[PDB]
């Protein structure tokens, strides 16, 4: 396990994200979705002059899975994926300028619900989540384990997990107070408000 310290940028993203007091913390899920979207457009698009990229899995989706015992809501993407290099690189974000912007944004009067809009909406996990695992592979790269819980420190393995193909699995270890997000009702009513125009089957596991 490799254990990196976060760009001073994006550790004052995650504080502002963990401290402020912002109630409309659903958002979180739209913001997940919208980047397994782009992950799944990518290799759709690759796949159009090159058929091969789908050798690791034809089906192009997105799993939202509850687990109630485990505290944690997953969701799961067969996108393009991220290799080591985009995992370190901020989660493939341009993340340092797009927190800068952001950051200029919430001075002026915007909101937390407008992270989308400057390419970081990855850190709104951080609304609900006190851990997060992101669990990803690409076909030029192996499987990889990117882990943190903030405090100014992420963590890279070589996953020894479950193979997944190709994609990403983006693992939300809910902090105790937001347990509503693993309710089917609860997400149901999130992904109808947010994500009704994503172009790919969403599909809610049941326990
Ligand atoms: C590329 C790529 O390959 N997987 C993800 C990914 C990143 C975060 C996530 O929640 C789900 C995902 O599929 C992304 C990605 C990188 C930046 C912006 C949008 C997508």
């Amino acid at each position: 396990m490799e254990t990196f310290a976060f760009q001073a940028e994006i550790a004052q993203l995650m504080s502002l994200i963990i401290n402020t007091f912002y109630s409309n913390k659903e958002i979180f899920l739209r913001e997940l979705i919208s980047n397994s979207s782009d992950a799944l457009d990518k290799i759709r698009y690759e796949s159009l002059t090159d058929p091969s990229k789908l050798d690791s899995g034809k089906e192009l989706h997105i799993n939202l899975i509850p687990n109630k015992q485990d505290r944690t809501l997953t969701i799961v993407d067969t996108g393009i994926g991220m290799t080591k290099a985009d995992l370190i690189n901020n989660l493939g974000t341009i993340a340092k300028s797009g927190t800068k912007a952001f950051m200029e944004a919430l001075q002026a009067g915007a909101d937390i619900s407008m992270i989308g809009q400057f390419g970081v909406g990855f850190y709104s996990a951080y609304l609900v989540a006190e851990k997060v695992t992101v669990i990803t592979k690409h076909n030029d790269d192996e499987q990889y384990a990117w882990e943190s819980s903030a405090g100014g420190s992420f963590t890279v393995r070589t996953d020894t997990g479950e193979p997944m193909g190709r994609g990403t699995k983006v693992i939300l270890h809910l902090k105790e107070d937001q347990t509503e997000y693993l309710e089917e009702r609860r997400i149901k009513e999130i992904v109808k408000k947010h994500s009704q125009f994503i172009g790919y089957p969403i599909t809610l596991f049941v326990e």
